């Protein structure tokens, strides 16, 4: 027959992070959750889109050209007239979100708009961070992208990747994720996230918290240890080569790109096979974007990631 | 008798400019004119505070920790619980106005509030720019200042320092500045800022259209040839050593700052050879603000500014 190569759309943040090098000065890096995993997927040799909004200003302009450099359709990413570009301020002391501190609140992405949403198709999928959903209009603008994709049989990835200081009510924080976690496909958690959103103390009592979503896909990552991968009564632990990271930035973003390119270019990504061995590359390219300073710099290409993984 | 060093208050944005250096690099600058302002009297040995907001972040607490360090008296810089410290990207193709990109709108610095303000006393000075005219309640907050100084017997400083991208309103800009031009003992225009604000076409109509305002005294700067100084009833050029600039950022703040720690420091700063003197300092500081890259970096103390005026 003839491979079926699906598009990934990614909508949310595109991000300039600026990152401590020699510092009296800064690093400016391209970033943003969804658009890391938008390069991810390309770099892979994917097919990935990205519609949502950044600034009119040179930072926007600066990740438009990055995301089209990268050869990620940008068809769809839009400049508001008024708001600014998100920066970021990273700290290379932590991880995750203690990590960044949010300049521009609310940036340009906040205010993304019904019309900015794409005409989805069969097959596609998805992917959408919580920072999409902490402030109106982007939170009902792509609540209403979800179901759209739903509606034409589309697939929905969603990875809290939470950073509570871009909620202007950060009570509706878990609410409103957790809305977010029943309306998808795939789930990707740190195991912090997962404790956190479900009020839980072990990875899994968090999961048997969940098991009421009917989730066909949650991922757990594990730091060095790899990933839990939880199917349907079923659970297990994928481990990859452990390295000594330099940069944390945009590790998970890395993890969610291998995954879903691999997804997206599978005969059917429902197969237990199949996931697993997703989750081999997602760990592979996790690893690997530690390797230098920046979100995308080190998002390997099917050669470097091959290589890596032996 | 015995030595009268006024304190000079100055109040507004302290902001951290992002200055290409390397660039995919920035270096981390410490700016914002009346900051700006501030350091450049403390460094010539005036006294020098600041009063205002900025955001209980990195960039803020970075920006008490400059102010500080460079002996100007913070007791009243204010951490804004909620709004962001301005952060600015700048152009190195351009001076002035065009080189400024803000991303932070709005910043801390637009909600000072009333309880914000200090006490003032007789002979003290305040400075003052336009972008704390931009915005509510930073706008109100800053007129209620000027009128309180004007009240106990001090004097006021105004340089428009136009930033028009600040301002949620930008068809107020210039009815508000041209307010604040009227309030003020000291008022400093680049030549273009002069002839925008009165809507006139020359500098010698510019200052005619502002006679009616009683001003005691207006500067003009214009650029290597020095600055044009009106006084009432009269008009002289008082030119000093050109530099060939390699960063003009800070160049105009640097030149108030000379003339304002001349000015704080005479026992009467309405006296015309005191004034002259005072350009004289102002043009020197101008020049030698633009030999290093940063609004502060070069400013000079006394032993470099005399070295530099022969
Ligand atoms: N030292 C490390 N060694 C190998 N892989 C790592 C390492 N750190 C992170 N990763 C990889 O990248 C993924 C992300 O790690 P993680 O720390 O859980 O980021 P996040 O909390 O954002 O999900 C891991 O699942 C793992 O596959
Ligand atoms: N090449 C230059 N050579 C000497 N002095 C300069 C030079 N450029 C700027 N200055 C000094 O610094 C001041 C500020 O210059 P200017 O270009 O007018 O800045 P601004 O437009 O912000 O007021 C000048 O009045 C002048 O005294
Ligand atoms: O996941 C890493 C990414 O997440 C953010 O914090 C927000 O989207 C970015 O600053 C960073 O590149
Ligand atoms: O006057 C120079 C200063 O003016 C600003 O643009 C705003 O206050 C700063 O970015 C800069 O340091
Ligand atoms: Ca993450
Ligand atoms: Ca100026
Ligand atoms: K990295
Ligand atoms: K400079």
């Amino acid at each position: 027959r003839s491979d079926s190569m699906s598009r990934v759309w990614l909508t949310g943040d595109a991000v300039v992070d600026l990152i401590p090098d020699g510092q009296q000065h800064y690093l400016k890096c391209p970033g943003g959750a969804p658009a890391n995993v938008a390069v991810a997927i390309a770099r892979l040799s994917g097919r990935s889109a990205f519609f949502g909004r950044v600034g009119n200003d040179p930072f926007g302009r600066f990740m438009q050209q990055t995301l089209t450099d990268e050869q990620v359709d940008c068809q769809h990413l839009h400049f508001d007239p008024v708001h600014r570009t998100s920066t970021v301020v990273v700290d290379l002391d932590e991880c995750g979100e203690r990590s960044f501190t949010f300049m521009v609140k609310p940036s340009a992405d906040q205010f993304l708009q019904l019309s900015d949403i794409p005409s989805f198709q069969k097959g596609e999928w998805l992917h959408v961070c919580s920072i999409a959903l902490a402030n109106q209009p982007s939170r009902s603008s792509t609540f209403a992208a979800i179901a759209q994709m739903k509606e034409v049989g589309g697939y929905v990835s969603f990875d809290p990747n939470l950073r509570e200081e871009v909620w202007s009510e950060p009570q509706e924080l878990q609410a409103t994720v957790m809305r977010a976690v029943g309306l998808a496909d795939v789930v990707k958690f740190s195991e912090e996230e997962l404790q956190f959103l479900t009020g839980t103390q072990s990875i899994e009592e968090g999961l048997q918290a969940i098991a009421d979503f009917q989730i066909p896909l949650v991922v757990v990552t594990l730091g060095a240890k790899g990933a839990l991968v939880a199917t349907p009564n079923s659970q297990q632990i994928v481990s990859g080569k452990a390295v000594k990271p330099i940069d944390c930035t945009g590790a998970g973003d890395a993890f969610v790109g291998g995954l879903l390119y691999r997804l997206s270019v599978a005969q059917d990504w429902h197969n237990q096979a199949t996931i697993l061995d997703a989750v081999k590359w997602a760990n592979g390219c996790g690893a690997l974007a530690t390797t230098q300073k920046g979100a995308m710099t080190a998002l390997p290409n099917q050669a470097a990631l091959y290589a890596f993984l032996e």
